[PDB]
C-alpha cells in the first residue's frame, strides 16, 4: 500500500482499539497496525523525495517504523495476557511516537 | 553465512518444525530461522545487483526481512505458551511470506 | 542521543541487570537498552564515515542493531515471566553480540 494509505491504517485502528470491548479485537487491530508501520517503511515522504536514499533523514525515517512496531509490540503483548484496559492506554501513549516523526517529516 | 546458505536454513527449519513432537524442538528451530532472517537482510540478492545499494527494491528486500521475523515472533509466541500445534500451524503460514519476496526478486 | 551516548546506555544497563533484585528493575533496564540500540542504528560510526551511506558495511552495522534488538527482547521475555535469573544470564550473554560489532567498526 502507499504511504498515505498505511497511514490511515494506523488512525483508524488506533480508534479502533480505544473502542474495543475484548481482547481479540484489539489484538487484531495492533497486528493490522504493526503490518502497516512495516509497510510504510518501505516508502518515501514527499519532504525526503530530494534527499539520497539512504541520506540520514532517509535513514532516520525507517528507523521510526522498527520503534513504532516495538512500542505496537508491548502493547499487544498486554492484550495478549488479557491485560485489555492496559494495552488501550499503551495504544494511546503510541501517539508521541507518531508525533515525533510528523514533526519532522510530515 | 551468505544468502543462499541462509535460505537453506530457513527451508530446512519449515519442515524440522513440521515434524516436531514438543515445544522446544519447534522453539530452536524458530530461533534459527529468525537469526537467519536477519542475516539474510545483509546480501544483495543477484537479479537486484545492478540496482543502487539503497534503491526500492532493496529497501523492500530488506524490509521483506523485518516482517518474516515479525512473523517468526507471532510462532514463537505461540510455542513458548505451550501451544505447539498452532505454532506448527502459523510456521507453515510463513510460505505465503517467503513466496512474495520470491515472485519480486529471487 | 549521539552514537556513544546509546553505547554508554548500554553498557551502564548490562551492569544495573546484573545486580537487579526483581524483575521490574531487569524489565526496566532492557527496555531503556532497546531504545538505545534502535537509536544507534541511525548513527553513522567514525570508521564508517568514509563508506556510501548504503554501503555492505552500513547495513551490516544497522542490522547489528536489529539482532541486539531481537536478543534484548528475549531477555525481557524472561523478565516478564518472572525468571529474573534466566534473564540477567541472558543478558549477560548480550556481550557477544556487542562484541561482534566492536570487533569490525569500533
Ligand atoms: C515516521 C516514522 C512516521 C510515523 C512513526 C508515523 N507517521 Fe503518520 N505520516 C508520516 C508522514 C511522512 C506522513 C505524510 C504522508 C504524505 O503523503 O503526506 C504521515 C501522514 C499521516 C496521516 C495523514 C494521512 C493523510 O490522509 O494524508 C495520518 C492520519 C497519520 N500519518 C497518522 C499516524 C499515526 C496515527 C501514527 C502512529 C500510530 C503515525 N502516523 C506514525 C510519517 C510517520
Ligand atoms: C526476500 C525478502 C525473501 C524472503 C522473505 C525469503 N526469501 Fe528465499 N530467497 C530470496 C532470494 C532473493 C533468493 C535467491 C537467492 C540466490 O542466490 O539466487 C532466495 C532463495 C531461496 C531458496 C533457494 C536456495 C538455493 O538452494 O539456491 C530457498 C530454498 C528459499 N529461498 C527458501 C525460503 C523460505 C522457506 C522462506 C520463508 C521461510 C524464504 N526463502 C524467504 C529472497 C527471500
Ligand atoms: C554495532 C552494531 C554495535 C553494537 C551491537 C554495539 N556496539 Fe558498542 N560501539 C559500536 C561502535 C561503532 C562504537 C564506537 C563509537 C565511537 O564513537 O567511537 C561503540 C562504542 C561503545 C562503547 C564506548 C563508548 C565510549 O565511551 O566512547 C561502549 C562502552 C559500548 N560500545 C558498549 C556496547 C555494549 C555494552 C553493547 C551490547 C549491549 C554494544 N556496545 C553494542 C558499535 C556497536
Ligand atoms: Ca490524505
Ligand atoms: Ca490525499
Ligand atoms: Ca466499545
Ligand atoms: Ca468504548
Ligand atoms: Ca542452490
Ligand atoms: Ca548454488
Ligand atoms: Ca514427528
Ligand atoms: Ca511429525
Ligand atoms: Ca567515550
Ligand atoms: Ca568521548
Ligand atoms: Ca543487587
Ligand atoms: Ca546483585
Ligand atoms: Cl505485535
Ligand atoms: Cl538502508
Ligand atoms: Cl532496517
Ligand atoms: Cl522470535
Ligand atoms: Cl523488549
Ligand atoms: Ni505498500
Ligand atoms: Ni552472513
Ligand atoms: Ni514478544
Ligand atoms: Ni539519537
Amino acid at each position: 500500500a502507499d504511504l498515505e494509505d498505511n497511514m490511515e491504517t494506523l488512525n483508524d485502528n488506533l480508534k479502533v482499539i480505544e473502542k474495543a470491548d475484548n481482547a481479540a479485537q484489539v489484538k487484531d487491530a495492533l497486528k493490522k497496525m504493526r503490518k502497516a508501520a512495516l509497510d510504510a517503511k518501505k516508502a518515501t515522504p514527499p519532504k525526503l523525495e530530494d534527499k539520497s536514499p539512504a541520506s540520514p533523514e532517509m535513514i532516520d525515517f525507517r528507523v521510526g517504523f522498527d520503534e513504532l512496531a516495538w512500542e505496537i509490540h508491548d502493547a499487544a503483548h498486554l492484550a495478549k495476557e488479557g491485560k485489555v484496559k492496559e494495552a488501550q492506554a499503551a495504544a494511546e501513549q503510541l501517539k508521541t511516537t507518531c508525533n515525533a516523526c510528523h514533526q519532522k517529516y510530515r
